[PDB]
């Protein structure tokens, strides 16, 4: 079958000239709404959220884990910094280096997230400990952004990311303690209010990843804490056909409006 809502946002899609992938699950009733929720999307910076999560599992076992020096270098520098280059020469512990991967999409802060991971597959292992057979990451930073239409690498589904997103915010994927700090570092987030946040009402709480890359691919996770309803998790994922194309966050603010009125 085809929804009301199915229907607008397949309408909002065909007016963006892009691809859209949404994917809700409402927590009040375990529902699920989806758009393209089985088509796979370059996740772009919204898999930080899988790194930073599997240090905090690690964490769980190494106590002083999210407390010891990290060093960076010179060379450790990618393209968009703005944490880590203050840091260089210096130590950034895995806890900052979370919050900075998290709350600034700081992509030098996400490297040592994957390294501390042994790389990539460290992370894929990881989702698939938790449930996850869908997520893959391929690459590190800044190649994972490529976003090239039919490139598996660095993807997941809708579906598959709402689905880890609420067992890693709301249920027990981590340690409770684990939950509750990936759930502060979502809530703090610099760079979210015009994506999803930007399509809820006001009084709403979000906690939030944001992402984009090439193919002006744009981006935006989220766990939901509406006034009067028990939370919401929401996956919007957009890609669009020219590698040059411009982001375009207003297109996940009106997926996300869209979600909010369908309820
Ligand atoms: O920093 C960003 N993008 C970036 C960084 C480094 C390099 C390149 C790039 N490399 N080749 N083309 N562009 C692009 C960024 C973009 C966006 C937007 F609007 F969605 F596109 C929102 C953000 N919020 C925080 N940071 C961002
Ligand atoms: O790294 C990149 N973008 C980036 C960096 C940091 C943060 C964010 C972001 N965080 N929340 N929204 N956007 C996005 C990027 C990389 C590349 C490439 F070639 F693969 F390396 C091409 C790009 N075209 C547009 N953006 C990119």
């Amino acid at each position: 079958q085809t929804s009301a809502v199915q229907q607008k946002l397949a309408a909002l899609e065909k007016s963006s000239g892009g691809r859209l992938g949404v994917a809700l699950i409402d927590t009040a009733d375990n529902t699920q709404v989806l758009y393209r929720g089985d088509e796979r999307f370059p996740m772009c910076s919204t898999s930080k959220v899988m790194a930073a999560a599997a240090v905090l599992k690690q964490s769980e076992t190494q106590k002083q884990l999210l407390n010891q020096p990290v060093e960076i270098k010179p060379a450790d520098l990618v393209n968009y910094n703005p944490i880590a280059e203050k840091h260089v020469n210096g130590t950034m512990t895995l806890a900052e280096l979370s919050a900075a991967a998290l709350q600034y999409s700081d992509n030098t802060a996400m490297n040592k997230l994957i390294a501390q991971l042994g790389g990539p597959g460290g992370v894929t292992a990881f989702a698939r400990a938790i449930g996850d057979e869908t997520f893959r990451l391929d690459r590190t930073e800044p190649t994972l952004n490529t976003a090239i239409p039919g490139d598996p690498r660095d993807t997941t589904t809708p579906r598959a990311m709402a689905q880890t997103l609420r067992q890693l915010t709301l249920g027990h994927a981590l340690g409770e303690t684990q939950r509750a700090q990936l759930v502060t570092w979502l809530k703090g987030n610099t760079t979210g209010a015009a994506s999803i946040r930007a399509g809820l009402p006001t009084s709403w709480t979000v906690g939030d990843k944001t992402g984009s890359g090439d193919y002006g691919t744009t981006n935006d996770i989220a766990v939901i804490w509406p006034q009067g309803r028990a939370p919401l998790v929401l996956v919007t994922y957009f890609t669009q056909p020219q590698q040059n194309a411009e982001s375009r966050r207003d297109v996940l603010a009106s997926a996300a409006r869209i979600i909010a009125e369908g309820l």
